[PDB]
């Protein structure tokens, strides 16, 4: 049995939506014809740590063979998009840099890096900036909560 995957839209609680720029994932207020730039996600339900509440997922940009991943860059956990080979990915046992623990509270989602615990997927308050990770979700004005809608 292949890994379970479902296509979805994910957007932040400030209503920013995701799109690609200069091959970085960015969040902004797409409007008019640009709304068609919105990137849908393939969410795969991967192997990860047993948990009462968290659900391990990998997040790929639909049909692009590009996965969100977490790596150290200048000694700081950092979000980067990694190209993957569709002959091998997604799969049940994905490498830990690709795994996020999906956390649902009040039907909003947070995505915690499994590689770097306590670092969460985030967007800036400013539009059209790269998506990032933060371990200080409750400082400043970064956004770490998301809505989602499965599509098909």
């Amino acid at each position: 049995a292949p890994v379970r995957s479902l296509n979805c839209r994910i957007w932040d609680v400030n209503q920013k939506t995701f799109y690609l720029r200069n091959n970085q994932l960015v969040a902004g207020y797409l409007q008019g014809p640009n709304v068609n730039l919105e990137e849908k996600f393939s969410m795969s339900f991967v192997q990860g740590e047993e948990s009462n509440d968290k659900i391990p997922v990998a997040l790929g940009l639909k049909e692009k063979n590009l996965y969100l991943s977490c790596v150290l860059k200048d000694d700081k956990p950092t979000l980067q998009l990694e190209s993957v080979d569709p002959k091998n990915y997604p799969k049940k046992k994905m490498e830990k840099r690709f795994v996020f623990n999906k956390i649902e509270i009040n039907n909003k989602l947070e995505f915690e890096s499994a590689q770097f615990p306590n670092w969460f997927l985030c967007t800036a308050m400013e539009a059209d900036q790269p998506v990032s990770l933060t371990n200080m979700p409750d400082e400043g004005v970064m956004v770490t909560k998301f809505y989602m809608q499965f599509v098909s």
